[PDB]
Formats: C-alpha cells, sequence, structure tokens
C-alpha cells in the first residue's frame, strides 16, 4: 500500500533557446519573432516556460566600472526590454555566459567576428546581479574560457552557483543555472546541489552541419548517468533538434522519447516561425512531457538488450508499479523488441501497456510486452498498474546513517527517503553510498506530515551497503527496490580484495581499468552478456585496447563494437580471457593497492590473474 506520500520534485526546464537555429546571428526582432510564434504555437500550455538568448547578444564589452555593455542597435532599449517582452507572455527569459575571461564568442566564432572578454571571469557577482536585475530568469554559463584557461570546473561553477545564489536573494528573482561544460572533468559526480542542470557532452549539432541520429544517440549515451540525477538536479543532453531540416517525424519522436526517458531539459531549438503543424504536436505531445517532467525527478536507463541495437529503456515513475518504457531499435532493419515486468522492477503481476503516441492502452500481462520497431525507430510506452519488487526498509542505526542494506544483486535500486520539512523552503544534504563520490539530495517542503523524495544508488551484492546523510532534515527511514534490468557485479581480485574500477566515473573511450576498494557505484558494476561483453555504464566494454594481443597490452573501456576484443571468458578457474588473445585479465605486476592498472598477461596460477564475478 501507498502510505507515505511522494514529494514532487522540480522538473527540468521546457522553453526554446537560440543557438542550434541562429547560431550567433540573433538580435531583438530575432528573438521577438520566436517568441510570438511559441505563443502562436501554443507551446506555453504544454508548460514550454524558458525563451533562452544564447550565444551573440554580447560582443565582451563593459563600461569602466566594469557593467556588461550591450549594441542597442541590436537591443534596443537594452536587455531589460527583451525580458520584458518575455515577461509579458507570461514567459521566462534565459542569458548566457562564459565562466572564463573570454567566451565561445572569443574562441570559437560562429557567424560574427571574434568578441574578445565575452566572459564573466572576475565579475561572477557583478555579472549574475546584472542579468537578475535586467529581469533573467535563466543564465547558460558555457566553458569556452574555463578549458582555455585551465580552470578547475567543481570549484570554479561552485563560485559561479554561489553568485547565482546571491544575486536571486538581492533581487528576489530565481535565477535557474545551467551548467555548460560538455561532460568535461565529469560534471555529474559534482554539478548536482550546485545546478539543476549540466551538459553531459559536446554540441549534439555543430554550426553548417545536418541535424544527426548518430550524434543525438551520442548525447543520449553520455548523459545517463543515474545516481546523479534526482530532486531536481538534472543530466542535460543538450537542446533539441527536434523539428529542424532533415529530421522526419519519426525522427522527431524519438528525440522526444528519449529526453523524456532520461527525464531531460525540453528546449527546443527549431526555427518556431516555419515550424509544421505536426512538430507542434510532437513537442506539445502532453503524455510524453508528463514523463519527461515526471514529479518524481529519476532518470530512466538501460534494462534489457538481449540482442545488440535492440534496447528496452525503463524510468521509474512517480506512484508505485508505473513505468515508461522506450523500445529503440540501432539496427538497420526492423525486430520485435520486448521489455519485462523483472527487469523493470516490477513482479510478474498484471499491468496495462499504453502507446504514448498512438495515445491508446495497446494490452496487459503479467509477464511483459513486445513490439515490432522500426529500423532506427523507438515505441514510447507506460505500464502502469504493475506490482512493485518487494523492497527493504531500514531505520537509521545512528544519525543520519543506514546499514546494512541489502541487494539481491550489484546494480541499480531506488531508494525512498522518508523526511518532514515544515518550512517553505528546500534543505539539502549530502548523501554518500559505501565508499562512492558523493552526491546532494533536496527536500521539498511536506507540510506538517512526512514526505519522501527518491534517489537512484548503485549498490553492491550483499547486505554491507550503508547510505549517510550529512546536513538536511532529520530523515525516518528508507525504502530500498531494486531494478534488476541494472544488475551487473563486482569483479573483485582475489590477491587484492579490490575490484575492477573505471576511476572516477570517466566514461571516456580509452580509460583503462585499475583495482579500486569495491564501493560498489556505477564505475564498478560490470554486466556480463550473452555476447561475453563485460558491459559498464550499459554502453561501454571492457576492451583489450587495440585488439593487443601480447603481454601488457591494457585493458580499457571503449563503445561496445562486437570485435573479439571485448569479448571475455570467465573460467571455472577464476581466470577471466580475452577472446581474441587468449591472454588474462591481469592486475599488473601483480600490484593489489588502488590504482593498479589492469593489462592483459599470459594465464598463470598467479593470484593477480583470479576473479569473483558474481
Ligand atoms: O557559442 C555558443 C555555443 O557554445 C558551445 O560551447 C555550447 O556548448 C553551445 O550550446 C552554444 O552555447
Amino acid at each position: 500500500a501507498v502510505t507515505t506520500r511522494q514529494i514532487t520534485v522540480p522538473s527540468a526546464p521546457m522553453g526554446w533557446a537560440s543557438w542550434n537555429s541562429f547560431a550567433a546571428k540573433i538580435d531583438y526582432s530575432v528573438i521577438k519573432k520566436q517568441v510570438d510564434a511559441f505563443v502562436a504555437a501554443g507551446l506555453p500550455a504544454a508548460g514550454y516556460t524558458y525563451i533562452n538568448i544564447d550565444e551573440g547578444w554580447w560582443q565582451g564589452t563593459r563600461d569602466s566600472a566594469g557593467n556588461i555593455t550591450v549594441d542597442t542597435a541590436e537591443w534596443p532599449g537594452g536587455m531589460s526590454a527583451i525580458t520584458a517582452y518575455i515577461h509579458s507572455k507570461g514567459l521566462k527569459a534565459g542569458i548566457y555566459t562564459d565562466a572564463g575571461k573570454d567566451g565561445c564568442g572569443y574562441y570559437y566564432p560562429t557567424g560574427r567576428p571574434a568578441a574578445p572578454g565575452s566572459g564573466s571571469e572576475g565579475h561572477y557577482d557583478q555579472d549574475m546581479l546584472q542579468f537578475s536585475t535586467w529581469g533573467f530568469d535563466f543564465v547558460k554559463v558555457d566553458w569556452c574560457g574555463g578549458d582555455a584557461e585551465g580552470l578547475d570546473a567543481a570549484t570554479t561553477y561552485k563560485s559561479i552557483s554561489d553568485a547565482v545564489g546571491r544575486a536571486a536573494a538581492t533581487t528576489g528573482r530565481p535565477l535557474t543555472l545551467s551548467i555548460c561544460n560538455w561532460g568535461y572533468q565529469n560534471p555529474w559526480n559534482w554539478a548536482a546541489g550546485q545546478a539543476p542542470l549540466w551538459r553531459t557532452s559536446t554540441d549534439i549539432i555543430y554550426y553548417g552541419n545536418q541535424p544527426s541520429m548518430t550524434s543525438l544517440l551520442s548525447n543520449f549515451d553520455q548523459t545517463l548517468h543515474p545516481t546523479a540525477q534526482h530532486t531536481g538536479y538534472y543530466n542535460d543532453p543538450d537542446m533539441l533538434m527536434v523539428g529542424m531540416d532533415g529530421f522526419t517525424a519519426a525522427q522527431n519522436r524519438t528525440h522526444m522519447n528519449l529526453w523524456a526517458i532520461s527525464g531531460a531539459p525540453l528546449l527546443a531549438g527549431n526555427d518556431l516561425t516555419t515550424m509544421t503543424s505536426e512538430t507542434a504536436g510532437i513537442l506539445k505531445n502532453p503524455e510524453v512531457i508528463a514523463v519527461d517532467q515526471d514529479s518524481r525527478g529519476l532518470q530512466g536507463v538501460k534494462v534489457a538488450e538481449d540482442t545488440t541495437g535492440l534496447q528496452a529503456y525503463g524510468k521509474v515513475l512517480s506512484g508505485t508499479g508505473n513505468r515508461a518504457v522506450v523500445l529503440l531499435n540501432r539496427t538497420s532493419a526492423a525486430h520485435d523488441i520486448t521489455v519485462r515486468w523483472s527487469d523493470l522492477g516490477l513482479t510478474n503481476a498484471s499491468a496495462t501497456v499504453r502507446d504514448l503516441w498512438a495515445r491508446q492502452n495497446v494490452g496487459t500481462s503479467a509477464t511483459g510486452y513486445t513490439a515490432s520497431v522500426p529500423a532506427g525507430g523507438s515505441v514510447m510506452l507506460t505500464v502502469t498498474g504493475g506490482t512493485e519488487a518487494a523492497g527493504g526498509a531500514y531505520a537509521a542505526t545512528s544519525t543520519g546513517r543506514y546499514t546494512g542494506v541489502t541487494a539481491a544483486s550489484t546494480g541499480l535500486n531506488v531508494v525512498d527517503v522518508a523526511y518532514t520539512n515544515n518550512t517553505s523552503s528546500a534543505r539539502t544534504a549530502t548523501l554518500q553510498v559505501n565508499g562512492q563520490t558523493a552526491t546532494t539530495v533536496s527536500f521539498p517542503p511536506t507540510g506538517a506530515s512526512a514526505g519522501t523524495v527518491s534517489v537512484e544508488v548503485s549498490l553492491s551484492k550483499g547486505s554491507a551497503n550503508t547510505l549517510a546523510l550529512s546536513g538536511g532534515p532529520a530523515t525516518e527511514g528508507i525504502t530500498v527496490r531494486p531494478l534488476p534490468g541494472t544488475n551487473g557485479a563486482l569483479v573483485t581480485g582475489k590477491q587484492s580484495g579490490r575490484c575492477a574500477d573505471i576511476y572516477n566515473n570517466t566514461i571516456t573511450n580509452g580509460t583503462q581499468a585499475e583495482l579500486w576498494d569495491c564501493n560498489g557505484g556505477p564505475n564498478q558494476s560490470w554486466t556480463y552478456t550473452s555476447r561475453k561483453e563485460l558491459v559498464l555504464y550499459g554502453n561501454k566494454c571492457l576492451d583489450a585496447y587495440n585488439l593487443g594481443t601480447t603481454n601488457g597490452t591494457k585493458v580499457v573501456i571503449w563503445d561496445c563494437n562486437g570485435q573479439a576484443n571485448q569479448k571475455w571468458n570467465i573460467n571455472s578457474d577464476g581466470t577471466i580471457t580475452n577472446v581474441n588473445a587468449g591472454l588474462c585479465l591481469d592486475a599488473y605486476n601483480a600490484a593489489t593497492a588502488n590504482g593498479t592498472s589492469l593489462v592483459l598477461w599470459s594465464c598463470g596460477t598467479g593470484d593477480n590473474q583470479k576473479w569473483t564475478v558474481t
């Protein structure tokens, strides 16, 4: 039964932004026309709220007191005139700057001459105050100057976040911070708590190129960091290409489907003045929007890929027994794709399936659902009225500390944290699972009665898991339920007692595996497939670098590619052999410490070549 209410958490931003269609070629008239078309198309009623002015409004000029100055030939009345126009339509206004001394308009000019000085470094408080005073509700802070200068992203965006907070506090106007640093230095590790959204990869589309499904899928894959997203903090796979020239209606729907299953921001990027009726309908689908904006705030995850390129993604929705599902076909042929209740963390009990594009219920099942999916296409479903897998419930064993937390398998779990926050403001806490990288959790007002917020966490098989909270409201118990589709295994070295680990949750192709203290993080949870892959993050394969066949060959992660160097035999003697090479996974020089490199080596009887994988 439902006995403690789920507290709604903030959704990702919805709106439109000027970059994808206009590059730096923007002025007051360009923005005004898009606002008018946005309104005319009925986007506001569907939930689209932000009109975001991206790069090109500012050429780096400041007055003698350091105040940003604009060219009023392009921005008549100054920037407060465009915010006034946007606000006049009941919408929110966004602006754009850089973390460094000079912006992307300087480092990578794209439609205009280089703009030296187009960044906010040395002026964070000044500029944030200025944006808020002008009437901006949103600010996207880019990284061209940060990257150029060699800045540390985590500490730099903390400083920026603090300045954003002070500016909003001074004016009384909330300011939504978008961190835009392209997945450099792993923002999934640190951005939650600093900002409601952070870019997880490089740009979905570049100036002068045509929209690409390959690029779209790459951005989608790189945005999946389910432990980092929760309670109003979101991974950002970038601005929508929906409705841009070259994309068909089906590719537009697939674009919406994948952003929605992530719970990503829906920031339209097409030219709204020439948008078709069909495109507007795709942006406005309320059932797909409701999935994207789900009140529980969680990120969808891959739950099945029994056949290469035929994938099922599941998202845990608000309430109990409710899921959204995307069936995605990355192959060149139409194929059936099945999602099983077991993989979704439901029991084998009746549930209703609905197709969100057909807007019709399409059947019931106590076990699963199969649909035909076109080559390169997708189907968007909900599965509702299901029965949840049995959860564990825990009471804290000391202040803010939950111990003995149990998982049948290593992998992803949904945790509901009970608490009371009988004030008018959200409070935050730091959450750390085992020895993993910590995260920040937000706790919205509850009234006098307790409520829950939810987080996804990665746990180790067994009953040795700990969840520790620091700061924030006293919690009143946790509930833990597994998502079996995400099941993996720690790969633990016999000699070292340490786990095969990818440093600091890095996803970059070619990153070498290492030994590290076992903590059950996503960067330690390996899924062994029927294709003999050892898969990390749902989408990276343990890989003998460049198909190396001799001693000392580096073992890395790489996009899964079906090659023999990504295939592994898990042998009865405790060895793990690379299929291509016949060599053993090996902790280099039989070292046992954190940071010991994993390599391939000729198989022997040494315990630095012995592993447990359950
Ligand atoms: O020049 C502006 C562009 O700069 C890139 O760094 C950013 O990722 C894009 O989304 C756009 O803002």
